[PDB]
């Protein structure tokens, strides 16, 4: 099952909610976690997701990346 | 560089703090992310870490997993810290 289909399933299975995947952004630091922006209800909201889509973790204000630029990336979409 | 060493590096380089790793817990839903509990000074704080230790992401009150048990696992570990 693709990342978007797994990711869609993973959220629905825990929230009963049908989401739209708006924007997927890869992280230069590592391929294990993809920064993704989804539409739930009336808001667009960002999350972190395992590359397989079987885990989502909400964006918090703790985020350190081996590469500096990715911190800009998350900071950009959290302003989005 | 090993997972605990990379994780130590990637945290220190950005908070210039030296931390110990107390507990590492793998998530059954995926191996891509490890739930890890570290010590900053006299605080214990849980975090999520890419399996290679090159991303640390704070535990928030959003976390969804494909396998149900993993939610129990993090929910217990957030209780141990506070």
């Amino acid at each position: 099952a693709s990342f978007e289909d797994t990711l869609k399933a993973t959220i629905k299975s825990n929230t009963k909610q049908d989401i739209k995947i708006l924007k997927i952004q890869n992280l230069q630091s590592s391929p294990d976690v993809k920064l993704v922006l989804i539409a739930v209800g009336n808001m667009q909201v960002p999350i972190f997701a395992s590359k397989d889509g079987k885990l989502v973790m909400g964006v918090s204000n703790v985020f350190f990346a081996h590469k500096s630029e990715d911190m800009g990336a998350v900071g950009s979409l959290i302003k989005q």
